[PDB]
């Protein structure tokens, strides 16, 4: 079992109807879907830093094509196939099996195949996903665009992973390993959201790349925060610690004008959405805790930092 | 110095005109060019496996991009942009410059983009570029097609950076450091060549994905096999170890009808070709010296092997 089989064995299933050419060649094909532009990220997941080293090898494929999905659901586009590139210590049956299973079982939720990749040793078990997606030309939400006035919104719940990494074995573990990438709700906001990005790093950071890129600033309401009933119920301070610092979310966070809100909440989605500030001219991003500017300092989560 | 100020300090140069999309968003776009098919590919190099340690910043960059490149080429398409997933131990600032110059140095001399990517801190030095083209649609070379009576031809020459990797501080270690992805000869050989594959794990073993692909067999003539003057010079037995299962050129190998070959031989090329066998129906691949079988066990580069 050396590098040829394992690539047969466990990441070479039948694509969906539209690939030209899947895996087996130099390169893979794709003939684009006309009037559409291709949609592109690629995000590295190394072991015991972007999850605990014991996390199951089926959890680890799913999160590995999950936080790829999610940047493609943050340009508002439609996911269509990934690349894998694996680097492995070990040759291990069952832990192939388990992981294998884990990018197919988050491939086949949202219609997207494994049409390439690359398969090596290494001296640690590090993976790159490549996402690939398309866009109807010209309407990719970006992460400028937000306007003062327009609301900030955040769907699902924020904090849940950043609380289960450091609960291991609590039930909100499932929020860290298996994070939702938000597609649908993605697409839905295409024409509709005037600034998007997906929390990876935590939402105060993430929304202030936001603020960066379309010069404006932000107010937030602390006590909108969607937090888990478990969060709801531990000292306010630490709630925040983890609702916009903590990371692992793969939310999605937008601006929206009230009008263009109203037309999403007639929506049929399959996430909540919840309002929690406004935009602002103003330079900074500020937060407020029942009517009361509330002081606070926030770090996301970045690399050698 | 951290990851946001590390990607602007050295990753993200002015975004090409023919980019519509390029660092800053959670994904790349790419508006695509007119009756073309997307060619997409991705590639890992790890420190210490895909290269000494102790090779420089500019020759790992420089690599790390023209490995995906040729695997662009061994399809005829044209290379347009790449992402760049790098996963760090340590900020070194002298390490960081040499290496983005060694990626821009090689996406300059190819007219190729770098619009995207990760940056992640890692126990490991560990580098994966996806590589993006486009091809006129259907006109891919494929590892399936070659036909009996094709010749077999290999660009430049094969079995340097091989022997380079033996004798660290020759000339010929630059053919390891320094690949040279045959961009314009995959380009010239769009509906010329039957089948094409580039040579990474060695002429014997990446010949025999085309063999099997295309359910054919192959006879290859020993002294034919264009080498160094250098590897000319050796024991005959050794010179074939590194000429076909050396690994690490970055030629091109492919089959080609002889009407064809006299077609290819009139354009201008920006490398040597040489014909070194030809396509049989017997599926099997066979070796011939001074008009004898001559039988060789070799196996290229293939990990956990
Ligand atoms: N883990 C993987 N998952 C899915 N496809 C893969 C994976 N590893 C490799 N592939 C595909 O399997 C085929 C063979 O891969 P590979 O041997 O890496 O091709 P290559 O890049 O031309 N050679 P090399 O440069 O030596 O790696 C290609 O079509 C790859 O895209
Ligand atoms: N080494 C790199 N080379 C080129 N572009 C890069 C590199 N690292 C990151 N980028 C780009 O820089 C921008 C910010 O990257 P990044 O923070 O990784 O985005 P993200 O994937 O949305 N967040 P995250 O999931 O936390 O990594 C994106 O446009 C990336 O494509
Ligand atoms: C063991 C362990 N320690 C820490 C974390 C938290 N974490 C790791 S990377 C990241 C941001 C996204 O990464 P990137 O920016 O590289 O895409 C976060 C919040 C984890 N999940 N597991
Ligand atoms: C230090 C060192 N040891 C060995 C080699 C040789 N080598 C490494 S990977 C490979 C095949 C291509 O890799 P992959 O199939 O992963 O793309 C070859 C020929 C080297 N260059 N440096
Ligand atoms: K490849
Ligand atoms: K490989
Ligand atoms: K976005
Ligand atoms: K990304
Ligand atoms: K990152
Ligand atoms: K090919
Ligand atoms: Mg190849
Ligand atoms: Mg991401
Ligand atoms: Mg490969
Ligand atoms: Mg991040
Ligand atoms: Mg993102
Ligand atoms: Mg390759
Ligand atoms: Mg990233
Ligand atoms: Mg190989």
């Amino acid at each position: 079992m050396a590098e040829f089989s394992i690539i047969d064995q466990y990441f070479n299933r039948q694509s969906h109807p539209d690939v030209a050419l899947g895996i087996g060649d130099d390169s893979a094909l794709i003939t684009p879907p006309p009037n559409q532009q291709l949609v592109i990220c690629a995000d590295t997941l190394v072991a015991g830093r972007h999850f605990p080293l014991e996390t199951s090898p089926h959890a680890i494929g799913w999160k590995s094509v999950a936080v790829n999905l999610s940047d493609i659901a943050a340009m508002g586009a439609k996911p269509h196939s990934i690349l894998l590139a694996i680097s492995l210590p070990q040759v291990d049956h069952e832990w192939l099996e388990g992981f294998s299973q884990g990018i197919y079982d988050c491939c086949n939720q949202f219609g997207v195949a494994l049409i390439g990749g690359d398969t090596t040793q290494g001296p640690h078990l590090t993976i790159t996903v490549t996402a690939m997606g398309w866009i109807e030309t010209g309407k990719a939400v970006l992460r400028s665009g937000a306007k003062v006035g327009d609301y900030v919104c955040v769907s699902g719940q924020i904090g849940d992973a950043a609380y289960g990494l450091q609960h291991l074995g609590h039930s909100l573990q499932q929020r860290l390993d298996y994070p939702t990438p938000r597609c649908k709700l993605g697409e839905e906001l295409k024409g509709l959201a005037s600034s998007m990005i997906d929390v990876s790093d935590g939402l105060a950071q993430d929304l202030g790349h936001i603020l960066k890129a379309s010069k404006v600033g932000a107010r937030l309401i602390l006590e909108k925060l969607p937090v888990d009933p478990v969060l709801q119920q531990i000292e306010e301070q630490q709630r925040w610690q983890y609702a916009l610092a903590g990371g692992d979310d793969y939310e999605l966070c937008f601006t929206i004008t009230p009008q263009n809100y109203e037309k999403l909440l007639q929506k049929q989605l399959d996430v909540k959405i919840t309002m929690i500030g406004q935009i602002v001219e103003q330079t900074k991003l500020t937060f407020e805790h029942l009517g009361s500017d509330y002081p606070l300092q926030i770090h996301g989560y970045q690399h050698f930092a």
